[PDB]
């Protein structure tokens, strides 16, 4: 991937490196300390140029000025400082409901298909038990991929994530018009929930806390739907796509570690024993697996960085960078470099161990400062819990011809599906 053409570039032409990224120039910056000091100060902001790609594809609309892709300082924090209710602690513990039942609904289908001779693409797995939970916890509705419906929009993400990879980047004629029905597809579904969600509040029905109750709060006043549908689109994809990637990662890489799932077992078998669905407080005692996903996120993170604009001209690490240049940051690369990981390419939970020091700006794969993943507790914690249930009740071996690597899609994903035969524990 074009990742690992930036991190030999980092590796021989050290800390400061101008770059072509999207067909764009920027400054690659790999130290410590430019990262720390560029993500954690809200003095800079994101590069409305470098987003610009997100906002809007092949002339329609997708993420638009949404939590993720809005780059002015004040417009993002008037949204984040609303949607961020729905992600307090107390909203985030009464979603154990649907992790959990997703993830029994998954560990129950692969169950079926565990004779040991039945191929499963982990990956399209993992993307349904994430969509089906996004779908819910977000917007309390229900797609059922998992069981075959929804095979539709199902298909619009797939078309509209390819979208995104050619329209900024490949520098037939039906291919392009497919994306375009694709995304007004996802904006149409919208519609639907918010309406379906309107019309339920008309009929004076009580509804729980929600993402979609906050973005709507945050769209009150608005003459247009359009800054609603945004967000709706922004959430639906960000809710479920680097989820599901870091999942498939994640079983992709221990079907060749046996020791390290020996381990994990071991450790699932103490914390819930047999039990079906885990609590809130049994997610923390989930500790070597929580080193799991660390380490997996390190060498295999969905999302490989983040810019920031550089509006004056400044000294980084000995170079001068000229004034209004976007500043690439890597945890992709970074988590590849051995000035910052000892051996590097080796899949080593222990990093992450307990009295290990924390690695410092050298790892970040929910970005670091204001623009950091307003869905991280979230997506740790959907993720331990379908990690654990999958551990809990199933082996994973990997059908021969299946590569381990990447590809480079809108998010960092395995380049093959992940083809599994499945057996059950024991
Ligand atoms: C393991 C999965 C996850 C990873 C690795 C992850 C990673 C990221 C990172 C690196 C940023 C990009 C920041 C940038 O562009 O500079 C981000 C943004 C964000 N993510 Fe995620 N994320 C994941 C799951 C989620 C999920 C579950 C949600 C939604 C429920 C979510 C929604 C968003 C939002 C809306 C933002 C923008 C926040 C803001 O700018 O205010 N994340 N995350
Ligand atoms: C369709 O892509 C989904 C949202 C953008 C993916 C992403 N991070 O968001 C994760 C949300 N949970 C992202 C990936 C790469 C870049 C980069 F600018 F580095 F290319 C920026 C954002």
């Amino acid at each position: 991937v074009l990742q690992d053409v930036f991190l030999d570039w980092a590796k021989k032409y050290g800390p400061v490196v101008r770059v072509n990224v999207f067909h764009k120039t920027s400054v690659i910056v790999t130290s410590p300390e430019s990262v720390k000091k560029f993500l954690m100060s809200t003095k800079y902001n994101k590069d409305s140029k470098m987003y610009r790609a997100l906002q809007t594809v092949f002339g329609e609309r997708l993420f638009g000025q949404g939590l993720v892709s809005e780059c002015n300082y004040e417009r993002w924090h008037k949204q984040r400082r609303v949607i961020d209710l729905a992600f307090s602690r107390s909203s985030l513990v009464s979603l154990m409901e649907t992790f959990n039942e997703k993830a029994e609904q998954l560990v129950e289908i692969l169950e079926a298909k565990a004779d040991g001779q039945t191929p499963v693409s982990m990956q399209d797995m993992l993307t349904y038990t994430a969509m089906d939970i996004l779908a819910k916890a977000a917007f309390g509705m229900e797609t059922s991929m998992l069981l075959g419906a929804q095979k539709p929009l199902s298909q619009a993400v797939k078309l509209m994530l390819e979208g995104i990879t050619a329209s900024r980047n490949t520098l037939k004629r039906k291919q392009l018009r497919e994306v375009r029905e694709s995304i007004r597809f996802l904006r149409q579904v919208g519609r639907d929930w918010v309406q379906r969600r309107r019309e339920a509040l008309k009929r004076g029905e009580e509804v729980p806390a929600d993402i979609l109750t906050q973005i709507l709060k945050a769209e009150e006043g608005a003459q247009d739907d359009e800054g609603l549908l945004d967000n709706f689109v922004t959430f639906f994809i960000a809710g479920h796509e680097t989820s599901a990637n870091h999942l498939a990662f994640t079983v992709m890489e221990l079907s060749r570690q046996p020791e390290i799932v020996a381990r994990l077992q071991a450790e699932v078998d103490e914390v819930i024993g047999s039990k079906r669905y885990l609590d809130f407080e049994d997610l923390g005692r989930l500790q070597y697996l929580s080193q799991v996903l660390k380490e997996s996120l390190r060498l295999y993170p969905p999302a490989w960085g983040t810019f920031r604009l550089l509006e004056e001209e400044t000294l980084i690490d000995g170079v001068r960078v000229p004034g209004n240049t976007p500043l690439l940051f890597s945890t992709y690369v970074m988590g590849r470099m051995d000035t910052y990981f000892e051996d590097p390419l080796t899949f080593n939970p222990d990093r992450f161990g307990p009295g290990a020091p924390k690695p410092r700006f050298t790892y970040f794969p929910f970005s670091l400062g204001h623009r950091s993943c307003i869905g991280q507790q979230f997506a740790q914690m959907e993720v331990k819990v379908v990690m654990a249930k999958l551990l809990q009740r199933l082996e994973f071996r990997l059908v021969p011809g299946q590569r381990f690597g990447l590809q480079e899609q809108a998010t960092l994903k395995p380049l093959d599906p992940v083809l599994c035969t499945l057996r059950p524990r024991g």
